[PDB]
């Protein structure tokens, strides 16, 4: 059965993947949610970009 993300899920991923502000913790984090179940992906990349925003340099 084909589990490739459609294109909702891999702008997700993406986006995750390359957000500047997370550790590497915080961002494997956020990915391994995604690996386990990919239809969470929108909850998941809100929350990431949450943290991220939060963690910006000034
Ligand atoms: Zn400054």
């Amino acid at each position: 059965a084909d589990n490739k993300f459609n294109k909702e899920q891999q702008n997700a991923f993406y986006e995750i993947l390359h957000l500047p502000n997370l550790t590497e913790e915080q961002r494997n984090g956020f990915i391994q949610s995604l690996k386990d179940d990919p239809s969470v992906s929108k909850e998941i990349l809100a929350e990431a970009k949450k943290l991220n925003d939060a963690q910006a340099p000034k």
